[PDB]
C-alpha cells in the first residue's frame, strides 16, 4: 500500500542520485504529493 518511500528508492538507486538533501526531502515528505514533486523533478533533472 505504502509503496510510494520504496518507488521514490529505488527509482533515485537507478537514478544514481546519492545527494543528502533530497535523500532528505523524500524520506521526510509525509504525503505522497511531496513525493511525487520531489521524486519527478529530480529524476527528470537526472534522466
Amino acid at each position: 500500500l505504502k509503496n510510494a518511500x520504496e518507488d521514490a528508492x529505488a527509482e533515485l538507486x537507478k537514478a544514481g542520485i546519492t545527494s543528502d538533501f533530497y535523500f532528505n526531502a523524500i524520506n521526510k515528505a509525509k504525503t505522497v504529493e511531496e513525493v511525487n514533486a520531489l521524486k519527478n523533478e529530480i529524476l527528470k533533472a537526472h534522466a
